[PDB]
């Protein structure tokens, strides 16, 4: 069995003083197609592989290709995956819940480098032998994530730096907890990052959360992000503030809205201010097919 | 929802004195696959995106990839599209109705340069930031086309040349009219081209038309094409003659046949003579799946 | 109509002293997707085209693309195909029946060069104009294969070397015969190879065969391969020995197992010894979706 899913999204992307001779506002857009092949068995074991074809405005050659394969085996809630795998740091909950706009962005996201699912190919050749192993398990309420990544599996281990990450989240009807730890993130020695987050669903239509990060060797340093959103029926209001230890940095913040036009169609917009006092705004549509 | 459609076609392509050391006749063939994702809503609005993977004999690397995405929104007969869009000049009626053979060709087609849907990627990098906006509307019988194209949307407007094109066609049961105008066609300054065409369906199985072109900065100059076809049940006979103002040019002409083998399978052939006295012939099959 | 089929496979690949500074064991894996478009007619004729997207661990750019198209027409058991076609030498029976492991390998396979379906693109540019014609016909029990391949169809014939191959196999319930002949294999002049094989199904769960090869200009020389397998319900045991005329060569051999975990899921493993005394072992899974 092979199924095809994906999405499209487009709108206006603005960034003040984007560059001399350059247009501040452009029409950013993206097309994503996921190709998933699965083989189910009566022994209760599922085999699957997926491939992704994704194009973005600006992409080289005005072309679209597939990325590197991912394979997995699920059984009794346990899933082992190989190849181009999702990572623990990128997989945990709450960590990206401050994002807004149609391009789902936020300076409130972690400011560190770490491996995460590669959607496109890479011309540099850097990923040619990038292979990983990931494991997840859901013990009702609790979620476990373990990922191991070798940027070049053909070379003798001791010669390369592997990334290892552990992560877990839990959640009842009103409180949520999440923690994650990754050593040698992004294959960079001593680049040990960490996340700890908590959220409170102070109602059905609203939630306030707090994320704290240890950005490893990032010049950003430790960082805390405070966000919240509220749902007035079909439209959602979002806001957040973020701070990093880097000297002289500005407090990052953003305010935005979501409008569920229909099932599958979502209109979003936002205005954000980065740590270097950058100003960015967006408004677009996203449709899932 | 994601649907896959497309077609295949192959046969013999002949061109007299194709080049020293080169074979005049080769087996030309093409595979085209369209990937269309759509999201319908009960509000009566449709969202969609499409991608194309097309290979042609001769293609570099003996490979096939996807091109740059196209997105659109339809509502009440009005459709707005973004990205790799169809253009007014390329979209109007009658303009390509003189073509024949399995590769659908004719020296009777307009001899000017202008933007039109890009089916493949482009290694030059020329299309990396090529973005367009197109609008069409059907007021029963009449068809409106408007397209705006910026070959590099990242650069400040005033620095690049955009193509703008308007076009409209109308048609009852026996008469058809079509006109089109595009300024700075193909992004070339002062390259303003125009088309005007009329056709008469002098019966159910036959039609005679006349197309006049203003090829902008093309050395071809103004051009008039006269074509006609007749259907004897399953086989269609086609013919045409074309003239351009370029000095010393030859009158272009071609005679060909279509044979509807089945629904979806079409056999075609033709012999044509170009303005530079080139001789070309073809015979092949085309199947839509 | 367009259908999507394919498979995924992964496991451990071992090869003793794979190279200085290199890891002997790696996780080899593959994803294959076949895109097939067909157009059926009530005249009893079928038109089709297929494309392949296949990724392998190690692939450049960590990307995946499509290869060069193949088209065909089937009628009354006769099938004519064009473009990237399957060849007679690669298509006959018994010739690859000694292979084992999840990567289906065997030093017992023919040691000659010859054209065969190209699954991926080729950066060298070598296949840009590689076009072929193949014909097969099944006269109940007997199978005929004819293939003609021109590595560069644009160039004048006399300037390039074409590969031509004939092949046929037959088979009742317990005996099987197969022969094949290809001249200028792989487009190499005087590289005439041949195969002759016979197999006996000495039971429902077992088979012993013998393949003899004339490897044309290969330094391997003539070669004979002896293989056999036995099925104990769900697990299959395989073994083989191979010899070539090349001076000082070692006798190649391998022993392996297959385990049909479910319909579509197959676990395999093997240990093999090459003619140059190479040691290789593998164990993996393959799932068809």
């Amino acid at each position: 069995e092979i199924s095809l899913n994906g999405y499209g999204r487009f709108g206006l992307q603005y960034v003040e003083d984007r560059g001399v001779g350059l247009e501040d506002t452009i029409i950013s857009s993206r097309l994503r197609i996921n190709i998933v092949g699965t083989t189910e068995t009566d022994q209760g074991v599922t085999f699957g592989a997926k491939l992704r074809m994704q194009w973005d405005d600006g992409d080289a050659f005005a072309g679209t290709a597939g990325n590197a394969a991912q394979f997995w085996t699920s059984y009794n809630g346990v899933t082992v995956s190989v190849g181009n795998v999702d990572t623990a740091f990128d997989s945990v909950a709450l960590t990206y819940d401050s994002e807004m706009g149609y391009e789902a962005s936020s300076f409130g996201d972690a400011q560190s480098s770490f491996f995460a699912y590669n959607s496109k190919y890479d011309a540099s050749g850097a990923l040619d032998n990038y292979n990983g192993i990931a494991v997840t398990y859901s013990i009702s309420g609790v979620n476990l994530y373990l990922s191991y990544v070798d940027p070049d599996q053909t070379v003798d281990s001791s010669l390369v730096t592997e990334e290892f990450g552990i992560a877990a989240d839990w959640s009842n009807d009103m409180i949520s907890l999440a923690a994650a730890y990754t050593t040698d993130a992004g294959g960079i020695v001593d680049n040990d990052i960490a996340f700890v987050g908590a959220a409170y669903k102070f109602n059905d239509a609203g939630t306030v959360g707090l994320n704290w990060y240890d950005n490893g060797l990032s010049t950003a340093g430790d960082q805390v992000t405070l966000y919240g959103n509220y749902a007035f029926g079909a439209t959602t209001v979002r806001a957040y503030v973020s701070d990093i230890d880097r000297a002289g940095a500005d407090t990052a913040y953003g305010i935005g809205a979501d409008y569920q036009f229909a099932e599958g169609v979502k209109v979003s917009g936002s205005v954000q201010s980065g740590f270097a006092n950058e100003t960015v705004a967006d408004v677009g549509v996203r449709f899932d097919f």
